[PDB]
């Protein structure tokens, strides 16, 4: 009868909400995609075991090109669920699928889950101080994306923090590390030379948020750029002007150099 | 010897994650605060029942002034949980509590849950397009705050959406409605004459995010200012220029006027 978009959360199958779990358990058919983000390798088997249903995993093409041919037809006479990493509508184009559902006469409901977008709170940076967000995309052949560099500049000018989602090419098992993101940014700085991202820029890295032991590190690019932050997924953040307590947390919790405790108001 | 910061999610007792619930159940002591926000879709009783643990509620003062003498002492020799609406560490001052834990020789871990920061994705507005966030505060006595108006201006100016949290008096259970927020913004507009918020401004209202049947409405202030958006909580969003896909979602899913497809894109 209906279609449920259910988020699985940040890191593993236990990041699903009780609400999402109880609803998924009652669905006739269950689909999912694992290309918009990276979760624990054992999330599928465990979530299948958790909801007690066989789950059909869909590729980006299956969804973007054939969602209304593979999933919607079933949601016409059965309760169907579509599982996704984190929150289904954050930094994805899945919201458009609700429009496809409506046009096919299918009612849809959304069950949220922990998202990397709000998990940034664990970095100690005030979430209301984040400005426009951006994605550091892998260059492709002669194509070298750079717009994310301009986002940092725009936010920095306003004293706002910049959240940088990192690229992912699931079919190729490619998950961009904060290290790779920093290298690309230094390359763009070389071209544009705007003094936006350099070896002296303070950055914050959050790896495997949602796990009980995520890696939270803050420091200068020259120091962080070759540091091991553990397995992906990773996000990179370029803070703007820091409040005293933000710097204090970065130093006490994220191991930032005590030098940042001193803020130039 | 361990303190767990656990989010309860958006609206009711089922918005906690499986991870959060299982951990809370194994804690010797469980504390909670409902001053940053209130779980309007449930009660303390229903949450206690789900967790199967007595829950000691803490006031703003208990937390802000005495966290280290109320919560931390017990965490030194037992597993303790601190429950908060939404996602932990989203509230501006909560991150600092982890510093207090460290200073007390107490380890702390964070269990995430859905936050309105990410749940607003259900409005169809791209998360990356959101800029700085603000809170609409009730004017009091001789104090007439207006910074939230300047935030909208700075974001909209750069084509970014503005997430506006509405004033709440948890203790008195007083919630500012989207309707009241709009009236206030018009009053502020009449004072600053910035051409930022008028009867012709397109806004989005999201009420009861997290529930299976949230109220999602989009339209011009002149039309929505007296519309019934249902029971709180309400969040107001003033989007910047829309991507055609965002506009289509608002029209098809949020009942927005066809007009936005030409006027606000
Ligand atoms: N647990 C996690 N830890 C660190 N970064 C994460 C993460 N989950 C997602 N990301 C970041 O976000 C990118 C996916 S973007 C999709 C996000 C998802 N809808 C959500 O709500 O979280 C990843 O490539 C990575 O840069
Ligand atoms: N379910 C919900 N729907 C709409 N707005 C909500 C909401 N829950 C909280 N808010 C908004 O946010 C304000 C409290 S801010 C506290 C938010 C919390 N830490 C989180 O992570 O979500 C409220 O006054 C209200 O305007
Ligand atoms: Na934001």
């Amino acid at each position: 009868m209906v279609l449920y978009f259910i988020g699985l959360g940040l890191m593993d199958e236990r990041d699903i909400t009780v609400k999402g779990l109880e609803i998924a358990k009652k669905c006739d058919y269950v689909f999912a995609e694992f290309y918009t983000s990276l979760m624990a390798g054992t999330t599928l088997g465990r979530i299948q075991k958790l909801i007690g249903k066989e789950i059909r995993v869909l590729s980006r093409e299956d969804v973007e090109l054939n969602f209304e041919n593979i999933v919607l037809p079933l949601a016409k006479e059965n309760d169907v669920a579509f599982l996704t990493p984190g929150d289904p509508l954050v930094a994805t184009t899945h919201a458009e699928l609700r429009i496809r559902a409506k046009r096919a006469g299918v009612e849809s409901y959304v069950i949220h889950a922990p998202s990397i977008y709000s998990a940034v709170g664990i970095t100690g940076l005030h979430i209301y101080k984040f400005g426009k967000s951006a994605t550091v995309a892998y260059p492709e052949g002669n194509w070298f994306p750079t717009s994310y560099y301009d986002v940092i500049k725009e936010n920095a000018e306003r004293g706002l923090h910049t959240l940088l989602f990192l690229d992912i090419k699931a079919e190729k098992r490619m998950y961009m590390t904060a290290n790779e993101a920093m290298e690309l940014l230094l390359k763009v700085e070389d071209m544009k030379k705007g003094g936006v991202f350099t070896d002296d820029t303070l950055v914050v890295v959050l790896a495997r948020a949602g796990s009980l032991n995520p890696t939270i590190r803050a420091g200068y690019v020259k120091d962080l750029i070759r540091e091991d932050f553990g397995d992906p997924p990773h996000i990179l953040i370029v803070p703007g002007k820091l409040h005293i307590v933000e710097a204090e947390y970065l130093v006490e919790i994220a191991g930032a150099p005590r030098e940042i405790l001193r803020v130039n108001v």
